[PDB]
């Protein structure tokens, strides 16, 4: 399976100044559950802003940098290399990779953050006429998760 995994707000903001614009522990749990034991593919910028590989899954970084080397990270140099990766692969960001991959993925795991944040990074526009709603689950609000959010699993029609 080739999937997108993304959290975006009401205007499809995914980032601001190399950071996530929101604090949502419930969404990190969602990511952890979905991708533990599987593969995350991300662009160089997303990885650098994270800082280190995410534990207990394969971390794959796409870059043109032939010098790129991090312990616990596998490197690829073209989109085409993605399709040779075995298992369930999640496209993890950022904007450039989503733009390159949105028309290629089987399905998308989207966390819709129900707010309007300042952003400099965006998920590409998409229509629900191309995508079936496999599931839609409202995230739970509590002390540590204070922004409304909905987990969508969308499958290409
Ligand atoms: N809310 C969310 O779900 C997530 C948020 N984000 C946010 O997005 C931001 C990063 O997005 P963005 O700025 O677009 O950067 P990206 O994460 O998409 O990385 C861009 C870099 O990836 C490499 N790359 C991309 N495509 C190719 C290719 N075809 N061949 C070789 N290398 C390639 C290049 O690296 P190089 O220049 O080294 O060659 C490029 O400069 C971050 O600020 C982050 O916070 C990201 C993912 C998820
Ligand atoms: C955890 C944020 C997130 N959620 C979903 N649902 N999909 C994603 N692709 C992402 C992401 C991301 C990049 C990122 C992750 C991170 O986890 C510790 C920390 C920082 C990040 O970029 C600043």
């Amino acid at each position: 399976t080739l999937s997108i995994l993304v959290a975006h707000d009401l205007q499809r903001v995914i980032g601001f100044e190399n950071q996530l614009p929101w604090h949502l522990p419930n969404d990190l749990k969602h990511v952890k559950k979905l991708s533990t034991g599987h593969t995350l593919v991300m662009g160089r910028k997303t990885f650098e802003s994270i800082g280190k590989p995410l534990p207990n899954r394969r971390n794959v970084v796409l870059t043109s940098d032939t010098s790129f080397n991090v312990e616990g990270v596998d490197v690829i140099h073209s989109i085409e290399d993605i399709y040779q990766l075995p298992g369930h692969v999640f496209i993890f960001g950022g904007q450039t990779l989503y733009e390159e991959m949105i028309d290629k993925v089987d399905d998308m795991y989207i966390t819709v953050i129900e707010g309007k944040f300042r952003g400099d990074t965006f998920f590409p526009p998409y229509t629900f006429e191309d995508w079936e709603v496999a599931s839609s689950v409202e995230g739970k609000l509590d002390e540590k998760n204070t922004i409304p959010h909905t987990f969508l699993h969308l499958i290409r029609k």
